[PDB]
């Protein structure tokens, strides 16, 4: 019973799925005497948190309520009262804390603030589904980097086009509405000039609803980049690039005006863990890396990804000359190879995904 | 209840698997005044065959009875007569048989045997079970060619070692005896010298009571076999290389007497097609493909597989010149390469395994 | 993703189940910009409806928005601004509406009050779920006739105490414990004397969850009703009594003394169809029929059920003379009793519970 | 796990024969050597060849040294040749898998002690359960030298059999007839009372297709009630057997039987069911399926004679004090007399859902 309301939490937290930006989703449910008085999410940036909304619901019931909240209640003290405070206040005897706060900094703050307010909290309570609703912004909010995701599509023989370049029908409609998926749950979307130079992509969500747009991101160490690329015409999406002093200062300012914005990096060659630091500097708390054998090969080498799904075609391709899922310099011994956790095997239309993680 | 009888029929042959060598499994069922009053099928190589267990059990109520077989009853009058013949000087009114005698050859002698004799034959039930069956048998006599799997193992971006040759153990020890199951069910193991040198493998059906051990080919353009190699020596299995003209005449010779059969090509490089051709000629119905990127290359540009399976490890390899799973010539232009179809995809410990079709 | 949003809506209608009692269970959504920004649902009895949560949480967001309502927004004008009025004096652009407020007047009353303002309404968007989600409530509006449930329990054999009037172990105490749920969702609970005079039952719901006692309806044609019954004296609960000219007039005073309403119905024996619209006048919605073979028999004869539940146990009691399920007159011939359907069979402990529904 | 697959086909080959061995139990055989399966059998026909001979046969030489998966005890008495523990014994197999032991405590045992004598191993209990599924109706017959008894009624919701005044027209579907059929057929014998012979004026016939030597038709009467009229007298479809007593007509008790009409007489004026069982259960019979006649339904459930409860329920009301309920006569006073019972399946068919009861 302590589950089902936390599970309304959960499912109330969802409706919020962004509209947060960078803020965590939040379910809260106001319980009296046995009966539902108050439910709240999330649900603009910026904007009232769940309890805000739980609590004023409840109005006067919140008076020796429970309340349930998927996420410890914030407990800093900005422009308005924090949460835990707003607690305490309506008359809240019971809270149900589903995990505590990712920072380190904050972790048992709101809870021990409740606490010492005469407040019962339990902790624990469908964790593991707590964790997986804000997984992305969770492991940013632990590590500092972005949740990165790296994804490709391949004949079974796992070539990503012939010898000659060839990708033309390698993934079914089907897996590419499927990969289209993932254009949504992430903030960025990332590929090296290769990709923008062979195929011209917008790299674009382009779902159902598809509010918000993605922030494109180009890794161009020399800014070979086409100026009439998709990803510098079209204006849909924001468009970020990664560049070195080779770059050419006039083209630099000719994409400017596109309303290109270039990050110039101080190494002769781009670094992974660099574009990753200036990312989540820039409130990037995701990326969706899609392109590029040698850029896939970097993220893997440096271990900066957090989830790799593969799409496999029902076909062979030949190739000593064809092109692998991942190039670059890759391990030498199969010791020091590191072990992934399939976490998934879906079949879409004729064509298979993999999706794996790591340790 | 016509299809009942067939699919018992069918549940009886399949008893049979594994236990009858290059014969075909096969089951029988007489029915009496709608009573079930023999059964049998075919256990043994070079023994009674199903229709001969089921007259026999049926005895005296064999007479005025129908008999249900899988597969056409034989017709060659040899050494004992026929089961079309056993058949007719049993009294059986009526013959339901699944599907016809696979060699051109004799394909409806028995058929038409035994109608011209007062018996109605009627033919096609559940016939598409039956095909399932004997799949392999099937295509070596409606082909005249070997049934062909092509198996490899490889790290979820498709390399099957390092680029160091390191193939130090990518997928698990469960994958490996899992693969271990076809040793036993193809009538020979192939792999290019490739494999001999780098693993001086025994290529041994080394599960339970195998009661014969499959026929062991290596591919050899020039003979470089190493003459020290388990599958020289040792005189576990028999060993078939098939070369070209550059081989030492000594060499050829020096290994004839150690009891290895050597085929010579008068070709520049060894034609698939051609080494699937002498195998059928020396009654080899099925090989087992698991050795060499060039080797598995050579078979899928030659279309020359009627099954492939490959098993993905949750690790990553990388590097561009690391050993990809199919190398060699390849297709230059996917409008050129084949649609397969996925059959069956099933978890192997931590691995996963993928099995595929033709068109 | 009408769909979705009106989905939303019930199932944040669902949340108030049983909270609302008399009110009728409705969701309320509110989407900006392809963004939910309000939420809400009928909580509690006489307090905020789900349009007026949602707004509230909305705010600013309201304006020029969409909203999706599980039913007809109220046109009440008098101690607070209709639902109607709110949505179009906050702005709202666009109203969904799963269904019209069954009461035969205020039906369409509402969609015009705003589609006299100018906003676009568009109904019937999953009129099916929000059907079921407040079938009696519906039934009760456009019938003007509580909605009715039957409820009984026997044995396997159909029989409900042994030919001398021992039913001490029909059903286990998980069946009696699941009927006792259907004492919570029905605004009363009626019963015929003989019940009253059998076993002098509480007839209150004794779940842990309540705070407010269903009404308990006794049919009592002569008014023999034993004066020092629970049902009479505990005032635990509202009793109301249904007798005719037959009762003794000093007896119905000294019962309405304790508090009991006494109902004088002008015909000489007790007719359903009446007693139900009398209970409709006074505002019951619902009844729970649970004893009486006869009062059974008559709800049954007269066609004045929308549910019938029955409990049966694994005993057969026989006996020609051992009471059965339904008594009264029943139909003489088959070709006139009705057809009822089956609409759930679900195990119980070790008895069987079956539930069906007319027509 | 391999040997569960070998007695698992075993069980599968017993099945074949399901068709007709008769009053014989039904029995699966396989034979494997050195891994592989050498030798099936079943026996398929009453008075015929176990599935051991056939099994032990199929093999061959390849018995020797083998190991053998039978679903019940191999026979151990001695006859017009020889039982099969001693078949198995003299082919040299090495080892036996028995699912169960016999049921006629009398000989349970017996084949196992023998092979053992021979010093073949004997392990048992490998899917006893599934064997003990195969034969249910069988192995309680021998294990209590009764037939299995089923009832089986059909009503309306609330329990009535026919409105107030007989009509039963449109009580159950055609589908929970057509289900009810099935069970005309896994029954040596057909139950019902006089009052139904003259209600309806039934067959009691097996229409299910393939069907050989019909059921026993058993009338149960008194006064001998039954109309020589027509069919289950002069319908030469099956046997007939009544059970009637002393008011039974003596010119008629002849007038009938000189059709082919079998008339049991028993020394008391109430027809007791226990000793119509005992009857039964010594002409042969090992199942009876009793559907007709709510009094003669009573009568089992008194008496306590039911292996099995099958209702089907109409979703109908048809109500009335004085309708006909399912099951009537004696009965029950006290609840705590009431025996309780277990259900075992509840299956919806057409319009209506059947429900099926076992005793504790
Ligand atoms: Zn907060
Ligand atoms: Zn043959
Ligand atoms: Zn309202
Ligand atoms: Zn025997």
């Amino acid at each position: 019973m302590e589950e089902y309301y936390m599970k309304l939490a959960l499912d109330l937290a969802k409706q919020g799925e962004g509209q947060t930006e960078s803020n965590p989703l939040v379910g809260a449910v106001v319980v009296k005497d046995g009966q539902i008085v108050g439910m709240g999410a999330h649900l603009k940036y910026g904007e009232a948190h769940a309890e805000v909304h739980a609590i004023h619901m409840a109005g006067a019931h919140a008076e020796g309520a429970d309340i349930y909240v998927t996420l410890e209640p914030c407990s800093h003290y900005g422009k308005t009262p924090p949460c835990a405070e707003l607690i305490i206040n309506s008359g809240i005897k019971r809270v149900f804390v589903a995990m505590r706060d990712p920072n380190p900094l904050v972790a048992g703050r709101g809870i021990s603030m409740m606490k010492e307010a005469g407040i019962e909290v339990r902790e624990g309570i469908l964790a593991d589904q707590a964790e997986r609703l804000n997984e992305k912004f969770l492991h940013f909010m632990r590590t500092g980097l972005p949740y990165v995701t790296l994804k490709a599509a391949a004949s079974l023989d796992g070539k990503i086009a012939t010898s000659t370049g060839d990708s033309k029908w390698i993934t079914s409609e089907a897996a590419r509405q499927d990969a289209q998926q993932y254009r949504k749950t992430h903030q960025s979307i990332l590929v090296g000039v290769g990709t923008v130079k062979a195929d011209n992509p917008s790299l674009t969500c382009r779902l159902p609803n598809v509010t918000k747009q993605p922030v494109r991101v180009i890794l161009d160490t020399v800014l070979s980049i086409p100026e009439d690329a998709k990803v510098i015409c079209d204006q849909i999406a924001p468009t970020w690039i990664f560049t070195t002093a080779r770059a050419d200062e006039e083209k630099k300012k000719r994409l400017s005006a596109f309303g290109v914005n270039i990050f110039t990096l101080e190494t002769e060659r781009i670094q992974i863990p660099d574009v990753l630091k200036i990312l989540a500097e820039e409130g990037i708390m995701s990326v969706y890396v899609e392109g590029g054998s040698a850029v896939h090969g970097s993220f893997v080498k440096e271990g900066c990804f957090q989830e790799i799904i593969f799409y496999f075609a029902p076909k062979l391709i030949g190739g000593t000359h064809a092109p692998s899922l991942i190039s670059g310099e890759g391990f030498q011994s199969m010791k020091d190879v590191p072990l992934l956790q399939f976490t998934d095997i879906t079949q879409i239309g004729r064509d298979i995904k993999l999706t794996a993680k790591p340790t």
